[PDB]
C-alpha cells in the first residue's frame, strides 16, 4: 500500500474523498486523505473522518 508507481493509491484517495463529499465532509478532512501516506491510511482516515461527522 502507498505505491507511488501504481495508480491504486490515487484511485483509493479519489474514491475516498468521493465518499466524504457524499457525506458533506469539508475540505479540512478531505485534505487528510490527500495527504495520506498509504491506502491503509486512506481507509483508516476516511472512517475516522465519518465518525467525527456522525459524532455530535
Amino acid at each position: 500500500n502507498g505505491d507511488k508507481g501504481y495508480n491504486g493509491l490515487a484511485e483509493a484517495k479519489e474514491k475516498a474523498i468521493k465518499d466524504l463529499k457524499i457525506y458533506g465532509i469539508g475540505e479540512h478532512y478531505i485534505k487528510l486523505i490527500e495527504k495520506a501516506k498509504q491506502v491503509a491510511a486512506v481507509e483508516d482516515l476516511k472512517d475516522e473522518i465519518l465518525k467525527a461527522h456522525d459524532r455530535f
